[PDB]
């Protein structure tokens, strides 16, 4: 009864890069046995990118390139039976200094989200392979100026633009600020049907992305973290206000990113991935690991040495983990 947009037990997949190889995709479908990608419509990089100083025509062009690349992808995924979610990570006008989304600042960028998703919705309204619309990576709005919608309202409008469009695909709608677990608060269910939540798992951070920015490396998963205790029941606390907010709507919830950096001591990444994936499942959330050939710190193909840039001989525990519960897939059937 709780709407999800497929009709598999679950997806089990991984985000991929923007220049995955057909090769790649193949491979990840029907070696690795993965029934889902989230795939980034990204430009260059996140949370800075070359579209927080382009025009609007800039921004267009770009996103064209990549709307082309993933339309030219999906009868690749059909052949590795791999559903996909459409993500816009870069949104037009980008972010300001404070990774603050222009689609909330500025009138021109913020009429560019919603034409552009209607776009979008148009071009893949038909798609089989297409699973879901997550609007926009991680939101973050700052100051919200008189007279523009903040994301409650946005993600509001443009999903029921959107739905208008398109009968038949999820809507994925990620809470603002960054899709946090903690943000899941701070957002009411939208009023337009076929709608997922979706949240991303990095807490804690200094664990996660030891080693990454200035983060100091050398910190033990499970240990003491932030003063705190952190073990697979304190990532339960928090993910609670996701479950609470799963159960009170009864409405289905994704998780779009996990991860934890490769080079964490010992077994910490794998513990921390493994910990994740026993609470998804105990809930049905489907999920995406972050991420399969893209950058080399979120690698399951590369190994514990920061300095190593090499993937691997023989498998990581953390690929064996992944393939360990992409096995227990159910593959989309196409017509």
């Amino acid at each position: 009864e709780v709407f999800k947009g497929h009709n598999l037990p679950r997806l089990r997949g991984a985000m991929i890069g923007p220049h995955v190889t057909n090769a790649d995709l193949l491979e990840f479908g029907n070696v690795w046995k993965a029934n889902h990608i989230r795939w980034q419509l990204i430009w260059n990089g996140f949370p800075h990118s070359p579209a927080d100083s382009a025009t609007l025509d800039e921004y267009r062009q770009w996103l064209d390139g990549a709307l082309k690349r993933l339309e030219a992808a999906l009868p690749v995924c059909r052949e590795a039976g791999i559903l996909v979610t459409v993500d816009l990570h870069t949104p037009p006008g980008g972010r300001n200094e404070a990774s603050e989304c222009r689609i909330f600042h500025d009138r021109e960028f913020q009429k560019a989200f919603i034409d552009i998703w209607e776009d979008i919705a148009r071009r893949f309204a038909d798609s089989d392979v297409v699973w879901g619309y997550d609007l926009v990576n991680e939101p973050v709005e700052g100051m919200v100026p008189d007279g523009l919608m903040n994301w409650q309202r946005l993600a509001e409008e443009t999903a029921r633009r959107v739905r208008a469009i398109d009968q038949k695909h999820a809507i994925i709608i990620e809470p603002a600020p960054w899709g946090s677990p903690s943000s899941i608060a701070l957002l009411d269910p939208i009023d337009v049907p076929g709608v997922v939540y979706s949240v991303h798992m990095y807490v804690p951070h200094a664990f996660t992305h030891q080693g990454v920015y200035d983060n100091p490396v050398g910190i033990v998963y499970p240990g003491t973290i932030d003063g705190k205790w952190y073990d697979r029941n304190t990532l339960r606390k928090v993910l609670e206000p996701v479950r609470r907010f799963q159960e009170e709507n009864g409405v289905h919830i994704y998780i779009g990113e996990f991860s934890a950096i490769r080079w964490a001591p010992a077994d910490s990444a794998c513990q921390y991935l493994k910990d994740c994936i026993e609470i998804f499942e105990e809930y049905g959330w489907d999920w995406a690991y972050h991420a399969f050939r893209e950058w080399d710190g979120w690698s399951v193909e590369h190994g514990p040495d920061r300095n190593d840039r090499n993937r691997t001989a023989t498998p990581t525990d953390r690929a064996l983990l992944l393939r360990s519960w992409y096995a227990e897939n159910v593959k989309p059937q196409f017509s």
